[PDB]
DNA sequence: ACAACCTCCTTAGTACATGCAACCATTATCACCGCCAGAGGTAAAATAGTCAACACGCACGGTGTTAGATATTTATCCCTTGCGGTGATAGATT
């Protein structure tokens, strides 16, 4: 997730999950952590927003 | 007084425009050598220091194990092909 660049989680509560497969060794299971972590912050996955 | 005129005198003022390629030498010529400057040298001590000793102490990298990812295999699914049936187009008219 450093080499995919997402240096701000306020992408990563928007880019689609299909989207996270875009740079190697980021797989089956590093792309399930995502699933929950963010959740467990009081927060969700797939939250585009009109304005950031 | 002078005036310009006849002749060949010499003087010397000019010689259109746009562009690209190339490289930068020849001279000889005693600079003497004497003096001494601050001024080169370096010994011994300021402005301060090396790196070897014996300690100190840590980082990094490679060997080992683990992790998980990925590319394969498999098999499923959909979007696409090509033909066909027959579509309301293209556009002439109302």
């Amino acid at each position: 997730l450093k080499a995919e660049a997402i240096h701000y989680i306020g992408d990563l509560v928007q880019r689609t999950e299909v989207e996270l497969l875009k740079t190697p060794n980021l797989g089956k299971k590093s792309l399930t952590e995502i699933k929950d972590v963010l959740a467990s912050r009081g927060l969700s996955l797939g939250m585009r927003l009109e304005n950031w």
